[PDB]
């Protein structure tokens, strides 16, 4: 599903991709690749099966992808009315209808009026002489692009910071702002466990207002609960986070968090989201004390850095470790980078190592001289173009 | 279903009860009451029915009542493992097999064996060489008497009285002793509102440390959460039990709790049996500080008395008035109490009025000479019968 790969050969290992059989959807774009264009005359696929397994691998071959679905009580369509009477373009119950009478459901070809009920309940939506008008929490779901879902438990778990907060370190605040466990990594309950006696006293005070217990803590699960299962991973995924938010080496990660550097940054970019939704969530919702520490949160999760060099940062090419050895270089603002010497940026960038061979994100490789002048000419564009 | 009322003459109302058809159970003890023994030669029942509901009651004089069932996931059935493999008689899961085959369903003509499961999930058994073995919740259930669903819920509960208890006021004891809501009363909750903000700085606290909402309560439910519901009602039965054991006047309790005499009795006697089975569950749990606590709140809850009056009502003709004004006598304890002398408590047992006058339970009317001597009688058989 990535990036265009063009090969002559695609060999495919098994008809079971990770203990299931490979859907015919995927199978069509698993080969699609085969065959440069303008370089290639033949391009060819080898699927490989063994015994009673090429039953099962040949009928892909012969075999199409499904016809498509509309996946629309549902959790995915009570976001679409959410998304259309929040608007203000449709208010009228009956002009709504004409809504669902204009959705990949409809087309295709009763509960879309008793679903509107499910929003009223949960104050969403207040109700007037039908004609339907937006509330406080209604609004604010649709400007930060939440789950109707998943607001109703951030709404309950954002206003439960107002009881105790704590701001000695960033755990809490990261906590509010880890999205989900989904499957991002398996969990170790026994390096956890060693983890958790090692936390400062800060940091556990955390835990015990979040939900999560001292007392049970890789200890029940080692020895053998839904909303609370969900809690613990949530907090776990704020612990890596807190370690990613204070640039320690992602090797060093892997050593002590068992999640590889794969799934690190599958989270911190999904984090990050996470957090330019809270922050947004809460600005439409009259939190203004909150939203100013989760302001700098959305910035400090995509690129694993420290409030020093939020700055810094801005320029395209410093991702997480070409701003800290230029942190150190006595350039502490991007305002003053726009001016460094061009000469004096090269010495400092060859050294802290961990003729195209320093890479930047979307230009593949580049050289020395060229980078550290690009370091420089994007921090001109941005004095002038911002103000 | 009560005690026999014997009269000559039945008569029914209508064959609709509360808004639905009446039960033909209930109707064979319904009238089975007409008809005196030795007395009557006749007894008769006049079922009233109007317009077309007359085909309806009709089907009652010819009906007969429904077969029995067994009611047998199920959460009798839980409990129906609970209390034979805790109890150490069947061990192995084969005779545990033999156990479902003496039940009501077997004698009635496969789940059974995938609910033990449920239970070794919950901790409630521990998995051996298969024998099973209870646990320190499972045993601990089973002396109290408790059903399996709702100790998981107190198990989490009264542990969360580890983390913060409060002793100035009986209030979050009292929380922990009130069994449910049921249908025992309807709600007022504009009448909440009104006394939620008249509770003094001391039970405001309770409410805040069980999940009551101080800012939510009788607020949203005015303009317009199973778990949230029935954690409200819970602390709404906590206030008015604290009044109960404040010894309140009832007639107040009334003017000030929209509850009528009836549903309060139905409720102290109710929550006295609560307050008997949590303390046996933490006796066996190991919690020697709750069961202190909690051991003197079943005598409290059943009679309507203080901490003062426990120690006279133990006579069973002081239930809640006659110990009273008996205690403003000079008499603290029963040890001294059992020593009066006969005549002195016949004048003040006269006064505190709000030839068999006065009343004692299980014995209809009494006089006022007899029932005095009969409290000093009873209480020198106590004295000696205990020691």
């Amino acid at each position: 599903s990535g990036v265009n790969l063009p090969a002559r050969r695609v060999i495919i290992r098994t008809p079971i991709f990770g203990g299931r059989p490979l859907d015919i959807l995927t199978y069509k774009q698993m080969v699609g690749r085969a065959g440069r264009k303008g370089v290639d005359t033949v391009g060819e696929s080898i699927l490989i099966c063994k015994n009673s397994e090429k039953s099962k691998g040949i009928a892909l071959l012969q075999g199409s992808l499904k016809p498509v679905r509309s996946c629309l009580v549902t959790g995915s369509m009570i976001r679409a009315i959410l998304e259309i009477i929040v608007g203000g373009v449709a208010s009228t119950s009956q002009d709504m209808h004409t809504y669902a009478a204009c959705t990949f459901l409809a087309a295709s070809m009763g509960a879309i009026e008793a679903c509107v009920m499910w929003l009223l309940e949960n104050e969403f939506i207040q109700s007037t002489e039908k004609v339907y008008h937006p509330t406080h929490l209604g609004s604010a779901t649709l400007s930060s692009s939440l789950s109707p879902a998943d607001t109703l438990d951030i709404f309950a778990d954002l206003q439960r910071a107002m009881k105790g907060f704590v701001l000695e370190n960033d755990l809490h605040i990261l906590y509010l702002v880890t999205p989900m466990f989904e499957d991002w990594t398996t969990i170790d309950w026994y390096r956890f466990f060693c983890l958790w006696e090692k936390l400062p006293t800060s940091m556990k005070r955390v835990a015990e207002l979040v939900g999560v217990e001292e007392g049970f803590l890789a200890r029940c699960v080692k020895g053998k609960q839904h909303r609370q299962m969900a809690i613990h991973k949530r907090f776990f995924t704020s612990l890596v986070l807190l370690d990613l938010i204070s640039e320690v080496p992602l090797r060093e990660i892997n050593q002590k968090y068992g999640c590889n550097r794969g799934q690190i940054q599958s989270l911190q970019q999904s984090a990050a989201v996470y957090a330019g939704m809270i922050t947004v969530f809460s600005n439409r919702l009259g939190w203004h004390n909150m939203e100013l520490l989760l302001s700098q949160f959305q910035k400090r999760l995509t690129f694993g850095i420290q409030r020093e060099l939020c700055d810094l940062v801005r320029v395209s090419l410093l991702n997480a470790q070409r701003a800290r050895v230029l942190y150190a270089s006595g350039f502490h603002t991007v305002a003053d980078l726009a001016r460094a010497n061009i000469v004096e940026v090269e010495v400092i960038l060859k050294n802290a190592v961990p003729m195209r061979t320093i890479w930047v994100t979307g230009r593949k490789g580049l050289t020395e001289r060229e980078a550290a002048a690009l370091i420089v000419e994007e921090a001109r564009m941005i004095l002038q173009q911002d103000l």
